[PDB]
């Protein structure tokens, strides 16, 4: 088929970069992160929408792999938040090991340049996102260390409220958008070069973040509110503010975000959502954010990671230009990451002060006086 | 003075690499890790044995900066261990920020090659060690992520017993050397290329680790038991096993490890300890491991980081050859790190399986059956 040949050509010319996929959590669920001697299963998985053979088959160019851990269920909230941090390091560890053990398929990327080098080498550019500020145990130091471990976006919330911002699905609303700490965290995220992800956050929190951020943001996996009313989809107001922000909405394959009856959700509906956003805020602000493995069953025609060529072909069939399809596939999210990094370099070059954690005093006045007296003794020598 | 000129020449030819220094903890104590606008104080500290001016003055070539956090004092042991992990990330964060904010003085290093490149550029090669397995919250995944953050040695204990090995200062002995988990951890440390540090561990734990390790180890800061009997100093038995191991004992400036009366401790005693080890196991197995800022007051002549030229001169005055002084200064610890990395490359090249954490089951049988049924539905398409 000529349109299928066109789609295959595009997938080899530009990387299709998907915004969100939970294969790392499936590995935690199925293998408990022990992948030693499990290559046969990692290539042909007995569960889920992602494995290494189907990943190749769908011609995906890059992937933000989610280092998701669930909300803390512990009644002692200090313990649950700290437990979430340990589990986050477990998920980052298995992502890095998955990449390192399959270097002919996966190559770690943390920048626009590293995405392209991976794609030139025929590798799936493998980036990392965390899904909620519950994962950092209320530590901006931990967050910066997660950045050093390769995390390049932070979803401000999952379906858990936190000290910084409001999730969408939970009511009553805690902060009513962003907290004062949330506002201050946006400055730090921009300064360090961490991409802000507004998926799973409340409509008001999105509006505030879109007005405050000095760098373009993403929705790693959400769809269009005007086509399907859901707390997780992006309103017309926030689509406009996303345009002004220069950000990208990465359209989600979750059936419940595409249709009122989930079993009616299709590939056509995903294309409807992409075209709606593209028409109204331009095709330079729309992406693809499957959320594969964040669901049991995908839409008709988008059942797993092998189905991306059908999406590319579907967009071309509906009249979306070759150049605009390339933008939706991955050039837009590359641009956002590039601009996020440029903003960070500009702020770090200007010597902007970093956000520090509030720490306990470890020394009393007696220890400090002993130390200052000792220093003066040394000065006299 | 001709011997002082000789010492200055050596310090410019080869990096003096010190094994252990607690300046990061002093920054936590004094500034609570907020170093914004504190350069005047970081160069001229009102407390402690380390600052950036005196660091330059003593001509130090490199430093393993300790990311120490204290033993968990919380009666709930789960919480304390998790709290220690968060605090470890805080200390790694401030070390990286200290290096990044002063790039004319400090340059991050994690290898023999990066040590030399830092030294060629006139920078203090800045490496990182953690001081106890209490810092990893019983997570080998966390440990591997600490390695990715730049940690290149792990002291198996501080003055706290842990699930892996026995500290020296505490009695009664918990495991009686290494536990079964401790033995297994040695294999993983060798596989990942993490240098084993035997300072602060029990005599029996040292003997067992020295027999088991497939890579050379260090004592980052300990002295000689035969000259001063202390639980923290290295016995003749373990010095011999260190020789067989190809490791390095980095001699410590702690007054209590050098003399029975601490106020009698001197630069001469440190030199006595270096010469004892050098004479008996060869000068290729001895280093310098100050533990500056792990004490209030240093030995006479070794009061702070500005005093390293006096040590180099002192060794030359006592008849230690120019080549052997260069070995003690830093070539030995460079060799150990190089061999640790080579052993890791050999084991990783052979495809040796990594140690995995024991995780809880997140899915029940019902969820797994739903997943397998869904996979089969997809196979039929
Ligand atoms: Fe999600
Ligand atoms: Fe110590």
């Amino acid at each position: 088929s000529p349109i299928e040949e066109q789609a295959t050509r595009l997938l080899k010319e530009v990387p299709l970069i998907d915004g969100h996929n939970h294969f790392p959590y499936m590995i935690r669920g199925w293998f408990r992160n022990d992948i030693n001697g499990q290559d046969a299963h990692l290539y042909d998985m007995p569960i889920g929408q992602t494995d290494l053979q189907r990943l190749q088959k769908g011609l995906l160019g890059g992937q933000f792999w989610s280092a998701f851990v669930p909300c803390p269920k512990n009644p002692d909230k200090e313990v649950g938040s700290l437990e979430a941090l340990r589990q986050t390091l477990q998920q980052l560890d298995v992502i890095h090991r998955l990449i390192e053990r399959h270097p002919t398929i996966l190559q770690f990327a943390d920048s626009a340049a590293s995405i392209w080098s991976s794609f030139r080498a025929g590798r799936v550019a493998s980036l990392i996102g965390i899904e909620g500020l519950h994962q950092i145990a209320d530590s901006v130091s931990a967050l910066r260390m997660l950045h050093r471990l390769g995390v390049r976006y932070v979803t401000l919330t999952h379906n858990c409220h936190n000290a910084f911002a409001d999730a969408a699905t939970v009511s009553p609303e805690l902060h009513g958008g962003l907290s004062r700490k949330g506002e201050r965290l946006i400055r730090e995220l921009n300064r360090m070069g961490m991409m802000i992800d507004l998926s799973h956050t409340s409509h008001e929190a999105q509006t505030q973040a879109l007005r405050l951020s000095r760098a373009p943001v993403i929705y790693s996996h959400s769809s269009i509110y005007s086509l399907r009313a859901h707390a997780r989809n992006v309103t017309d107001e926030n689509l406009h503010l996303l345009h002004r922000n220069r950000g990208v909405v990465m359209i989600c394959f979750l059936r419940e975000l595409l249709a009122s009856e989930a079993d009616q959700a299709t590939l056509a509906h995903v294309i409807d959502h992409i075209i709606y956003a593209g028409t109204r805020i331009g095709y330079e602000h729309v992406g693809i954010g499957s959320d594969f493995d964040g669901m049991l069953r995908g839409p008709d025609g988008l059942h797993d990671v092998s189905c991306y060529p059908a999406l590319v072909a579907g967009l071309l069939e509906r009249g979306v230009s070759e150049e605009d399809v390339k933008r939706v596939m991955g050039l837009n999210v590359i641009r956002v990451l590039e601009e996020v990094e440029r903003v960070a370099a500009e702020l770090q070059g200007a010597g902007e002060e970093c956000l520090c954690d509030e720490l306990d005093e470890v020394w009393n006045e007696d220890i400090k006086e002993q130390l200052t007296r000792e220093r003066e003794r040394v000065r006299k020598l």
